[PDB]
Formats: C-alpha cells, sequence, structure tokens
C-alpha cells in the first residue's frame, strides 16, 4: 500500500488526488490544508455573484468521500509540521499551496490609509478570516484600480453593483452592510499599455458593460488604428477587441442611450499611465489622489513595453486598489525557491534535485490561469508520479503515512479538522443562511469554529 500526500486543498490538490485514486487501486492519499475548511480560491477567491463557477466543489466532495482519501484541515505546513517530516512519512509529497501574496506597487504614499491590495479586498468580501476587520472607508466618491486583469474587473463589479442584487449570494453580512452605505459612484481601471494589451477576458468585459445602474466611459482616441492592427488576429482576442471597439465608437440606440442617461454610477478604462505616487490629503490622514506618469509604447507584438514621456497627470480619489497580480512565497526554507519567477523550480512537476518531492498548480507554473488549466496540468503531475512509482524510483519500503504525522500533531497540540468535521461546519453555515435566504452565512472566527466541533 503506497502512501502519498498533498500540501494545499484548492483545485491543484484535489485534481491531483482524483487522478491518483482513479489510476492506482490501493494507494492512499492524505490532503493537508492551513485554513480549517477546504477548497482554496474556489471558496475564497471566485466572486459571490459567480455561484456557477463554484460547482466543481461537487467533484471535490466525491473525491474526499472515498475510503482511500482523508482531509487534515487546520495544519500549517512549514510551521506546525515541516516538509522534511512529511517526506519521511510518505512515499511521495505534492506541493500545491498556491500564491499567498500580492505583487507590491512600491511607491511613495502606498502606506497611506485608503490604499489596499485587491487580494485583501477580495478576502474581505469572500470571508477569509484574516481580513474580517478590513473596514475599508467607502465614504469617498471616486475609486482608482491599478492593473487591468480579471481580478481588477471583479472588485470594480462588487463596488458598483446595486447592493440589492448581492442580497441572496454568499457574500459576508458585514461586507454587504458596508456596500449599502458606500458613496463610491465613479471607478477608474488604469493600465500602463493600451487596449491591445489588456489582461481580462470577454465574459467578464461584457458583464461590466451591462452592469445595471452604471455606464461606460471609454475615450475614442486611445482606440485609433485598432480595427487595423487586428487583421491577422485569432478568434479569441479579435472578438475581445471588437467588443471594446464597438462600445467605444458606436452609437447606442434610443433605449441604451437612455439607460446610460439615468445611471447613478459610472466606470471607465484609462490607458498609457503608470503609478508614480499616492497624494496625501492636506493634513496627511488619508489618500486624496494619485500622480500618474505619461507613457509611450515601444517594441513589437507581445513583448511591447511602456516608456515614459516626462509628463504627468494627477488624479483625485479617496480609494486606491492595487491589482497588479498575486505572488507565491517560499514555504519552508528546506524547499528550493526561485524568487524571480515566484515558483518552486521544477521539471514537469519534479522538484529540482529532490527525489519524492513534486508540485502542482500556481506554485508549479506561476500565478496565471483558470480552474480548468489548473485541472489538466494537475493530471500531468499525477501521471509523472505514478510512472515514477511503477518504475521503482520512490522509497521501496513500507511507510507510515498519517500514523506518524498524527502523533506529532497531538504532541504539539494541533487539532486537525477532518472532512466529516467539515460536513458539520458546512451544515451550520447552511442553516445560518436559511433566514436571509442566502446559500450560506460563512463562519469567520476560527476559535468559534473549533468550539462548534467539540474542542
Ligand atoms: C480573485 C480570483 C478570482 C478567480 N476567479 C476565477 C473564475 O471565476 N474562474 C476560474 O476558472 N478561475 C478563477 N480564478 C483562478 C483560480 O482561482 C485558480 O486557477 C486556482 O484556484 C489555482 O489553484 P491552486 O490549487 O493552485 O491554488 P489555490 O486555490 O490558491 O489553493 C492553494 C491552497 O493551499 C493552501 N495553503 C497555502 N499555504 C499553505 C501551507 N503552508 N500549508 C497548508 N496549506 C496551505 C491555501 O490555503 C489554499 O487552500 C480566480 C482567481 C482569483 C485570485
Ligand atoms: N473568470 C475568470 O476566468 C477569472 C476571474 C478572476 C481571476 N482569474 C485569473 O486569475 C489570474 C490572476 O489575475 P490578475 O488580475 O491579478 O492578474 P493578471 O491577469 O496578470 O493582470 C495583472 C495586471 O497588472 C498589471 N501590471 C503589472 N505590474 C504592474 C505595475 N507595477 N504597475 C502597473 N500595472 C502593472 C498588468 O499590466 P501589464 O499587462 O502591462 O503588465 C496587468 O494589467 C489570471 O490568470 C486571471 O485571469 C480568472
Amino acid at each position: 500500500t503506497p502512501q502519498i500526500c498533498v500540501v494545499g486543498s484548492g483545485p491543484a490538490g484535489f485534481y491531483t488526488a482524483q487522478h491518483l485514486l482513479k489510476h492506482h487501486s490501493r494507494a492512499h492519499v492524505d490532503i493537508y490544508e492551513k485554513q480549517l475548511v477546504p477548497f482554496g480560491l474556489v471558496r475564497f477567491g471566485v466572486a459571490p455573484d459567480h455561484p456557477e463557477v463554484k460547482n466543481v466543489i461537487n467533484t471535490f466532495t466525491q473525491t474526499a468521500r472515498s475510503d482511500r482519501c482523508a482531509f487534515y484541515g487546520n495544519v500549517e505546513v512549514g510551521r506546525d509540521v515541516t516538509v522534511q517530516e512529511l517526506q519521511d512519512a510518505y512515499h511521495a509529497v505534492v506541493l500545491s499551496y498556491g500564491a499567498e501574496d500580492h505583487q507590491a506597487l512600491d511607491i511613495p504614499g502606498e502606506e497611506l490609509p485608503g490604499v489596499f491590495s485587491a487580494r485583501a479586498f477580495v478576502g474581505w468580501y469572500n470571508g477569509l478570516p484574516e481580513n474580517r476587520e478590513l473596514a475599508p472607508d467607502l465614504s469617498c466618491d471616486t475609486a482608482v484600480i491599478l492593473g487591468q486583469g480579471n481580478v481588477a474587473l471583479d472588485v470594480a463589479r462588487i463596488l458598483l453593483t446595486p447592493p440589492d442584487h448581492l442580497e441572496k449570494t454568499d457574500i459576508t453580512e458585514a461586507a454587504l452592510g458596508a456596500l449599502r452605505q458606500s458613496r463610491v459612484k465613479t471607478v477608474w481601471i488604469v493600465g500602463r499599455r493600451g487596449p491591445l494589451q489588456v489582461a481580462f477576458t470577454i465574459k467578464e468585459l461584457r458583464e461590466m458593460i451591462q452592469l445595471p445602474g452604471t455606464r461606460p466611459m471609454l475615450d475614442p482616441a486611445d482606440f485609433l488604428g485598432l480595427q487595423d492592427r487586428i487583421k491577422e488576429a485569432a478568434r479569441p482576442r479579435k472578438r475581445l477587441m471588437e467588443l471594446l471597439l464597438r462600445t467605444a465608437t458606436e452609437k447606442p440606440g434610443v433605449e441604451e442611450a437612455a439607460r446610460r442617461a439615468s445611471a447613478s454610477r459610472a466606470w471607465g478604462l484609462r490607458f498609457f499611465r503608470s503609478p508614480q505616487q499616492v497624494l496625501p490629503s492636506p493634513d496627511g490622514r488619508r489618500a486624496a489622489g494619485i500622480r500618474l506618469a505619461v507613457t509611450r509604447l515601444e517594441g513589437i507584438g507581445e513583448a511591447t513595453r511602456a516608456v515614459p514621456t516626462g509628463d504627468v497627470e494627477d488624479l483625485p480619489c479617496g480609494l486606491v486598489l492595487s491589482s497588479i497580480g498575486y505572488k507565491s512565497r517560499p514555504i519552508d526554507p528546506s524547499v528550493p525557491f526561485d524568487p524571480k519567477l515566484g515558483v518552486v523550480p521544477n521539471m514537469e512537476g519534479r522538484v529540482v534535485d529532490v527525489p519524492g518531492l513534486y508540485c502542482s498548480g500556481w506554485v508549479k507554473r506561476g500565478p496565471t490561469g483558470v480552474i480548468t488549466t489548473t485541472m489538466t496540468d494537475s493530471f500531468l503531475t499525477g501521471q509523472i508520479l505514478l510512472q515514477d512509482l511503477k518504475a521503482g524510483h520512490l522509497p521501496s519500503g513500507p511507510r507510515p503515512g498519517s500514523a506518524f504525522i498524527k502523533a506529532l500533531l497531538d504532541s504539539r497540540g494541533v487539532w486537525p479538522v477532518s472532512f466529516s468535521d467539515w460536513e458539520k461546519l458546512d451544515a451550520e453555515e447552511v442553516s445560518r443562511g436559511q433566514a436571509s435566504g442566502k446559500p450560506r452565512e460563512k463562519l469567520l472566527d476560527p476559535q468559534e469554529m473549533l468550539r462548534l466541533l467539540g474542542h
């Protein structure tokens, strides 16, 4: 009986466990997670107004209910148990811990109150325990978001959606409250390159264009030479550039021009600007604006880069959301790590120079890609592992698995959360939502969570 374990319970951990159980009839798989509950970014990242994306949880639940799979919540690898200890107890270990940081802006004024990263803002409305006291100040009337990817569109969208539409979703009661009292009425999404280089996709661009109660603000002159610099383009991108182009140079209708007429809120895209400094309010207590540098594009195809002209533009606002990407961090200094790419160095999932040690997901390929991309790349890691198994390259001797790790957890006084234990937490979340008609009301205090379980 082979013993294997995974580090992290988001999509890379679970899709890696499903492949192993299906193609090896006796292997046992244990999954370790630092949060008390499973699923990663499917629960704490995907927006609450996107319930259909979260349906992969059903396939995860089936994997976890199998008799050769076990879950161990509330365990922080590299702190409560080290990577070397798991390497000694199992025949193989799979690092799937994602990317827990945000890329920093690194400019004068970033520390001023009213400045936040998108990732801290998303964790706030999604119920991630460490951000439950974020208390963003929504009493200003303008918000500026830096960077143009799908993450930037999701915070602009929760900021501008009429609060009643968010009513029946799983958003936090506390975040819902605060959005009801917000004065934010204008949102700007600022990029350093031009339209041709945006990072978001079409389903997401189109929901923004149609968001009830709002209107779009695109400038006609940023869009010159578009419809020509896109002759040779492939279906995907060209379609996207024509939705942006339509929306920015074509006359609405009698109805659509009137929807735009009575809308209390507005959102716009800005091009050729780069974050230079956050401006302080007269007495310094908060943020009052952002000073952007003017830029010009030099280079060809993908590979184009933005260069500065020497000019500047000051933009007033009371809320700055930094959305220029996430980033992985080293977990345990015994583990290799490349600080330039933000990944664990590897060759098709094999950690460089570390027999028995593998990787899956964002920590294996970088912090980009959707759930389906994470899924199939995880299937690849699992194939390489099972072939290394069958050919005899893993420890050819009996290994204890959880019998040994559980003895250490006990001694250090760490209480692991099992899947049946999650089934209970899950049920309490469901009944707590029953009165307000939400699918659930998320539990946010770890201490209370442990209490509801009997400790
Ligand atoms: C805001 C946002 C919205 C997104 N929306 C979509 C969408 O709508 N559609 C889509 O298809 N994709 C979306 N994605 C992308 C999707 O989230 C990723 O493709 C996917 O979750 C990456 O999976 P992962 O397993 O690598 O990592 P993650 O999901 O991050 O999971 C890593 C897991 O490891 C745990 N962990 C971390 N450190 C440790 C440690 N030391 N010990 C133990 N456990 C640890 C984390 O707590 C977590 O549970 C979104 C991403 C973000 C950020
Ligand atoms: N529905 C979905 O499928 C979905 C939904 C949400 C999230 N996700 C995914 O999850 C992943 C993470 O996304 P993400 O939005 O945070 O990142 P992303 O997609 O890579 O976009 C990052 C942005 O920040 C910019 N940038 C980088 N450094 C900058 C700097 N120092 N100053 C200014 N701008 C800077 C980039 O501009 P530049 O282009 O010039 O460099 C780019 O606009 C993506 O793969 C996203 O697609 C998917």
